[PDB]
């Protein structure tokens, strides 16, 4: 099905009040649950440095597209985490559509 994109543009807001909880998309910021997410996109699964998380499911050598990133935020969990904790759904769909594009954006 299509991707939607940039729609709400809160999605950088999203990300302020969903994925700050755990992650940055700051310049190489801080690790500060899981890793930062700068450049994630046009990395592959989990080539952070420094936070040597478990992240099997995750490896699996995978590639992040807006897609694949998505589906991670989409489903509540089961998502093989291990590690700790992953949560799902920001609250929306279009929600998704929109933080997706904007963390696109941000570091891609
Ligand atoms: C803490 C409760 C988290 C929230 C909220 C978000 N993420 Fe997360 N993320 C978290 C962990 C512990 C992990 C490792 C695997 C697991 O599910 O336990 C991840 C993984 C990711 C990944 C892939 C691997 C990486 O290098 O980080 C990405 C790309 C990612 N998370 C993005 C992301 C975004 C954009 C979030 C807001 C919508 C977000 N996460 C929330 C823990 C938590």
């Amino acid at each position: 099905t299509e991707f939607k994109a940039g729609s709400a543009k809160k999605g950088a807001t999203l990300f302020k009040t969903r994925c700050l909880q755990c992650h940055t998309v700051e310049k190489g910021g801080p690790h500060k649950v899981g890793p930062n997410l700068h450049g994630i996109f046009g990395r592959h699964s989990g080539q952070a440095e420094g936070y040597s998380y478990t992240d099997a499911n995750i490896k699996k050598n995978v590639l992040w597209d807006e897609n694949n990133m998505s589906e991670y935020l989409t489903n509540p969990k089961k998502y093989i985490p291990g590690t700790k904790m992953a949560f799902g759904g920001l609250k929306k769909e279009k929600d998704r559509n929109d933080l997706i594009t904007y963390l696109k954006k941000a570091t891609e």
